[PDB]
């Protein structure tokens, strides 16, 4: 069982565990499941002025007396502003409720308002992850590669990308953990991501796994964890994206092949149905 | 007396101190205060409306002339817009008047929208803090530990920990002032926080607690302040959260019990009722 | 003449030189001013469609045929949605630019709401700085310094200060030049900055003014820039501050009070009418 | 031909590659198409709600039986919420529709201000960049500069530039690629970016181009690729420039002219007229 899957969330059952996360849940919820949420609320809401306006008496013009149906209407038309003209306020008190429900719908549509723009600007950052990585010699050092892919024709500002080996390890009181080792990267910050971008890890004698083979790699379950992050033109706005590999998935050997080609006018060009293809020797 | 509270807040009494903060003032009152100085400024614009349509005279169609209350009213249904169509202002002023009054409810909506959203949009981090610290044997050295558990499924990305000595010290001017110290950590940034994090200070011979004791510590009134930041993906935000630590909160020898488990069916777990859960030798 | 004013802002004329910046133009205009743009536009383009209703034909229930004026209040209360009932279309090219109107009254509310939003949301630091910086021997350097301070009760989380030494230097090719320093401090980050800040600049022998006298530093023309940045809790929002001093503000010899006093209660104690006040041996 | 255009954009063809990327296509579609699917959208609704309000039978006040015309104009003064008051509703099904609708047109309000804020609010650098970069003795040292200027009086804070040599190289494995070289900066990082800046290169024995000439960056077909970035105060927002920079546009032993005079009053000026213009000795 692998401990991180493939899209960098963890595998562990949280057995450790409605409104002590309210903002949390609104943001999080499906979208069937808020607009169900919101209408739920705005049905509330009327029915509850409806009752008040009752409450008061026949204050609704042209409204059947002690008719629920009628006065809820009348609140609909008031709190989202339609005024027909047709059902309209008697007296000072219905005139007060109608006063106080305009304001609470203002006050509604804000807050909803609120909740959307929140929900809605949470942009993906559009990039790819290669299916496996690669250890291969590289300036005369074996090394750990995987390659990223923007998937989209605006550019990342200031992407940044960190390479994380998670391995079960002894400590020398014998305890047992599972440890984190930033990997050193000859680039961890492209000041501008817009194609194609090869991660690399020089497995130099301070390398955590210098030394390791696919078997001992095994043997101490190790996996890789990957964060991107970068500002995303698209958006003028941050955007992250994150991956995991087994050890299974590292191809001893590999290399991965070029996305670049030159066109038969001399134009440079990207291909990436090569992006996930991957060279070795038989 | 503690000079800093568990909350990560100060506990100094701030002497040296309507108008002068409006916009803090308005993010920062509670929501009760704050959605009564909405409807009171609700309320005084309508009535300034109504004193308005009155001075140019009886220019409000079915109003009783020379009544507040209908000119009141009537200021209120074109505000809000819901127009039901018994009020309606008579000649070119009490139409310009309109005209000015929805521009008014307009401005005031995208206000009272912008506000409403500053206020909402503050997410909390959900992370819980060890009640206690640590300090133990880790890699042949001992260690003051702290530990964080994320309290929701969303992961938290490029979160930072940093953990800060506080204590009075003496210059050799023979100035006595309180020194914050950075206190070098194993792991300051871990790329994506899920489950727990054990924060770790070796103490070792360049450690501002390199052979403080128990004791020692209290007389220098040795306080630790933990600020954890990070970008969390429920809300495509950036979250923060803080706790401090009296000496008296240090157990000295003491192990934090292990928060993974392994199930009956295998499955790795994690279990949050150990959080608090120190082991010690007695 | 003094090349950075206090607030930190430049002293230099830009004499290097209506709708080539007409978003940030928007944002930095006066508020009467902004708000005097939106009523334009929102009259023009009610206006504009008065027109279109009256090139139409007498389209307008109970408008006096030909009248621009009865035209442009349908317009207010179409595009404002008001709706009072008296004036209505009539056919269907009546209708549907009711239809187009509603639409832009709508898109001109969202853009109007943009733009507020954007406005209002530029919180301030509330940060105090010191009428002067000191230079006196701290740990047995002369140390220059200046100090900030809190002036709300909400912490500043991850707050940084950058000391810059402006000052008209010689290259080796003889070039005459204004350079900018920054000057290496005991603290440039504090997790949590809640009350006061000391920021100190041991001038050691790497120190860009080891060496320099009150006098030097005039004939060098050096001056002494300020950069505080941090996330404030009040907002959950970034916010920063700047100043300016002059080699005239450095006391030599100056020692700052101490603002951190114990009341008769023995409780800890903040007073800030001690913040400018410094000590000087005569 | 040149990989990279001057304004820092790729120049590959993306030979690798209508709701796989909506919400991104939203915000990148221009704005006449933008505001065209936002009326598409908006008649599309209210078509369907004329079209559930005609199912029901007629059930609008005032309306031709059957008239798809009549019953989409009184979904419009629904939606929209102007209530004229001559086309109402009649019996329980319609006036549920009705309910439902006015939500529709507060969820489609949220909406299309939530995409409006978020094309809006992406603010530019307002950032000039020399037509030319120049390499020339500063220090006693060659060295590589470029220089920006900001083209607006409100100043950008924590400006941070990268200069990147892209040339083709070869391992020694004998691989040809692109390669991105960080070049070091004397100043990477301007605390307050309020005029004009020169970034430089110092080429010493460490840096990449140390020992090229003019012929050897083009057999290598070196380019420069510039990034800025910083926090604006006239939107207190992030902001980033960039611009590319070829072999063909350095100017050996050049160097720039000053920006920086004084007028006859004797006060400081920026005369950006020089911006572009470079001293060379003939
Ligand atoms: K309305
Ligand atoms: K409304
Ligand atoms: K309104
Ligand atoms: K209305
Ligand atoms: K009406
Ligand atoms: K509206
Ligand atoms: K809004
Ligand atoms: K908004
Ligand atoms: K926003
Ligand atoms: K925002
Ligand atoms: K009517
Ligand atoms: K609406």
């Amino acid at each position: 069982p692998r401990i991180l899957n493939s899209d960098g969330s963890s595998n562990i059952t949280r057995l450790g565990l409605w409104l002590d996360d309210h903002y949390h849940d609104l943001l999080t919820v499906s979208w069937p499941v808020f607009i169900t949420l919101i209408t739920g609320l705005y049905l509330v809401t009327n029915a509850l002025f409806a009752l008040a306006y009752l409450a008061s008496g026949d204050v609704i013009e042209n409204a059947r007396p002690g008719s629920f149906t009628d006065a809820f209407f009348f609140s609909v038309q008031t709190m989202a502003t339609i005024g027909y003209g047709k059902l309209i306020p008697i007296g000072p008190l219905a005139n007060t409720l109608v006063t106080l429900e305009a304001l609470c719908g203002m006050l509604g549509l804000a807050v909803a308002a609120s909740l959307i723009y929140a929900r809605f600007t949470r942009p993906t950052a559009g990039v790819l992850f290669s299916s496996r990585m690669v250890i291969s010699d590289f300036e005369g050092k074996p090394t750990l590669m995987m390659r990223l892919a923007n998937l989209r024709i605006e550019q990342i500002i200031e992407a940044d990308v960190h390479l994380v080996l998670v391995r079960s390890e002894i400590s020398q009181e014998g305890m047992v953990f599972r440890r984190f080792h930033d990997l050193t990267l000859t680039r961890s910050r492209s000041p501008i991501f817009s194609l194609s971008w090869t991660v690399m890890h020089p497995i130099d004698h301070h390398s955590p796994i210098y030394g390791e083979t696919d078997e001992t790699l095994r043997n101490s379950h190790s996996e890789f964890l990957v964060l991107f992050t970068g500002h995303h033109e698209a958006f003028a706005q941050n955007v992250h994206a994150r991956h995991a590999y087994s050890s299974d998935e590292i191809i001893w050997g590999g290399h991965f092949v070029d996305v670049f080609t030159t066109l038969p006018d001399g134009r440079r060009a990207l291909d990436l149905g090569k992006f996930h293809e991957i060279a070795q020797h038989h």
